[PDB]
C-alpha cells in the first residue's frame, strides 16, 4: 500500500475519483453557461460573471478533491469531461433552474459519498464533507432557490434586465 | 416599600409590566415577519432586514423598560411571550400593513400608560415616554404608512423587487 | 417539497422547531436573571452584565437556528415562549446553578436532536450542531461551574461583592 | 412687570427661590461629608471623591436654577444656608443613607414644584424640569440605594475599605 494510506477503503477511494470527475463537469456546465450569457442576443453580463463565478468554484472543488486524493494514498483516476446536456441555456430563469437541480445532483453524490465513509468509520473522510464539501453546497441550493423565486417574480423583459443589475450586478 | 420608591403609584408599576411584555410581542411578532421574507419562496432580504431591525428595536424598547421599573423601586414580573396570530405573512404590502397596524396599537397602549401617570401627577414617567417612546411610535408609523404607500405605488411583481432594492437596500 | 429540501427528515426539521423555542426560552430566563441583579435590594452589576450576555447569546442562537430552518427548507413554526420559573432567582450563587441546569438541559437537547439526524444520515446537521452548538455548550457548562466552585469558595457577602468585581468585573 | 416676564406665576417664582437654597443646602451637606472622610481617623479617599462630586453637581443644580429665575424674569432672593445637621457622619454606610433620604427629600421639593407649575399650565418650567432635574433625581436615588445595597453586603472593616476601593475608585 501507498506510504500514507490508513483506515482508507477501497470503495470511498472510488467515490472521490467520481466525485472529481462530477465537480469538473459542473465547471463545464456552468462555463458553458456564463458563454451563452455573453452572447451578442443575450447580452446579460451579470448572469455571465456569476455563472463564470460558479465554473471556477466547481474547478476549485475537484482540485481539492484531487489534494484529498494524494493526502489519503488513493490515486488519482480522471475520466472524460463530458459536454454539457445542451448548447444553449434559455431564459436567465431556466438556466438558474438548471443550476438548481445540477446543485441538488453534486449534494446527493457528496451525500452519498459521506454515507459509504460512515460505514467504514472513515472519520477523517467525514470532516473533510463537513468543512469543504456539505454546508458550501446547501449554501449554494439556498441561493439559487433564492435567485429563481426572484426571476419569477419579476418576469421577463425588463423583470430579467433589472434582476441582471440588482441581484447579480 | 422599596428604597428608591416615591410619587410611584401601583397602577403604573402594573402598566410598565404590561408594557414590557406588548414590546416583547412586538419584538416577536418582527422576528417572524423577518425570517418568513428569507424563506426560499419569499426571498426578499430588504424586508427580512428590515424586520429584523424592527424586531432589534423592540427587544430595545423593552429591556429599556425593564431598567425603568428597577430605577422607580418597581418589580418587574415577566409574562408569557405569545406566538404570533400568523405564521406567514404574506406580500411585502401586506407585512407593512400588519406592522403599522401593531404599531398604532403599541402606541395606544403607550398613551394609555401616560394618561395613567399623569392622573397620578408621575411627571418623571411623562418625561421617560415623551424622550424615549411617544416620538419614536410617532415616527415608525409615519415611516411605515409611507412604505404602505408606496409598495400600492410600485404594485406586485417588479414593483415589489424594486422596492426591496430601493427603499429597503 | 420546497426547492431546497434534500436528506431532511420531517422529525429533524420539527426538532429544529422545538431547539429553536428551547433558546428563545433560554434567553427570557437569563434576561429576567439580568435585571434582578439590577434591582436596588441586590445591585450587582456584574451579574446583571453577564446574564445580559447570556440573554443575548441564546437570542443568537435561536436566530441561527431560524436561519438553518430556512436554509434546508424546513418551515419556522413559532409556539409561546413561557415566563421563566421564577420571578427572582436568589444570590449569584443560587442564580449560576440555574444557569448551569439550564445550560446541561439545553444540552441534553442538543445531543438527542443529533443522535436523530444522525439516525437519517444527516450529515449537514451533523456539522451545524458540531460547528455551532455542541462545544459551545461544553464550553458554558464549563465556564459556570467554574464560577459555581468559585462562588462556594468566596462565601457570601463580601465574597460575592468581590467575585462580582474581579471575575465579573 | 419685567421685560421677559410671560406665564409665570408668583408662586413658581417662589418655589424656584426654596429650591435655590434647598440646592445650596445639599451642596454643604455633601461638602461636610467629603471632609468628614478625609479626616485622619476616618480616612475613606473614595468616599471623599465621592461626596466632593456631589456638592459640587448640587452647586450646580442651584446655579442653574438662578439663571433660569433670570430667565423667566423672576427676582433670585437667597437665603442663609444653614449648616448640616451633624459635624460627623458615621460609617460609609452612614453616610450614604443620609445622602439617599436627602436625595429623596430633595426630589419631593422638586416634584412639588412640578405640580405647582401644573396647576398654572406652565409648560416652560414643566420642561425645565424634566430635562435636567427629575430624572437626575431619580438616577442619583437609584445609585445611592445600589450603594446602600452593597455597603451593607460587605460589612465593616476590610469590606468597607474594598467598596472604598471597588465601587468608589
Ligand atoms: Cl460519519
Ligand atoms: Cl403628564
Ligand atoms: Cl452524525
Ligand atoms: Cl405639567
Ligand atoms: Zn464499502
Ligand atoms: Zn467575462
Ligand atoms: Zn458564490
Ligand atoms: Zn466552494
Ligand atoms: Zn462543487
Ligand atoms: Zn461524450
Ligand atoms: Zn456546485
Ligand atoms: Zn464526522
Ligand atoms: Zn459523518
Ligand atoms: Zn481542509
Ligand atoms: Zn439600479
Ligand atoms: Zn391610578
Ligand atoms: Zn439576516
Ligand atoms: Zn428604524
Ligand atoms: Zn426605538
Ligand atoms: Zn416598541
Ligand atoms: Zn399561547
Ligand atoms: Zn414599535
Ligand atoms: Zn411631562
Ligand atoms: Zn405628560
Ligand atoms: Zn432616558
Ligand atoms: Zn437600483
Ligand atoms: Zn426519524
Ligand atoms: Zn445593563
Ligand atoms: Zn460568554
Ligand atoms: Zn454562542
Ligand atoms: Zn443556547
Ligand atoms: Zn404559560
Ligand atoms: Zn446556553
Ligand atoms: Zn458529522
Ligand atoms: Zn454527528
Ligand atoms: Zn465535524
Ligand atoms: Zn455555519
Ligand atoms: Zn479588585
Ligand atoms: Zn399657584
Ligand atoms: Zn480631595
Ligand atoms: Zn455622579
Ligand atoms: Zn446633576
Ligand atoms: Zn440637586
Ligand atoms: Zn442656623
Ligand atoms: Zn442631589
Ligand atoms: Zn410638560
Ligand atoms: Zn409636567
Ligand atoms: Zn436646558
Ligand atoms: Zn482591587
Amino acid at each position: 500500500q501507498t506510504q500514507p494510506r490508513q483506515n482508507y477503503a477501497s470503495d470511498v477511494e472510488a467515490g472521490i475519483n467520481k466525485q472529481i470527475n462530477l465537480e469538473l463537469y459542473a465547471s463545464y456546465v456552468y462555463q458553458s453557461m456564463a458563454w451563452f450569457f455573453d452572447r451578442d442576443d443575450i447580452a446579460l453580463k451579470g448572469f455571465h460573471k456569476f455563472f463564470k463565478h460558479q465554473s471556477e468554484e466547481e474547478r476549485e472543488h475537484a482540485e481539492k478533491l484531487m489534494q484529498y486524493q494524494n493526502k489519503r494514498g488513493g490515486r488519482i483516476v480522471l475520466q472524460d469531461i463530458q459536454k454539457p446536456e445542451r448548447d444553449e441555456w434559455g431564459t436567465g430563469l431556466e438556466a438558474m433552474q438548471v443550476a438548481l437541480a445540477l446543485e441538488k445532483n453534486v449534494n446527493q453524490s457528496l451525500l452519498d459519498l459521506h454515507k459509504v465513509g460512515a460505514g467504514h468509520d472513515d472519520a477523517h473522510l467525514c470532516d473533510f464533507l463537513e468543512e469543504h464539501y456539505l454546508e458550501e453546497q446547501v449554501k449554494s441550493i439556498k441561493e439559487l432557490s433564492d435567485y429563481v423565486t426572484n426571476l419569477k417574480r419579476v418576469g421577463p423583459g425588463l423583470g430579467e434586465y433589472m434582476f441582471d443589475k440588482e441581484s447579480l450586478s
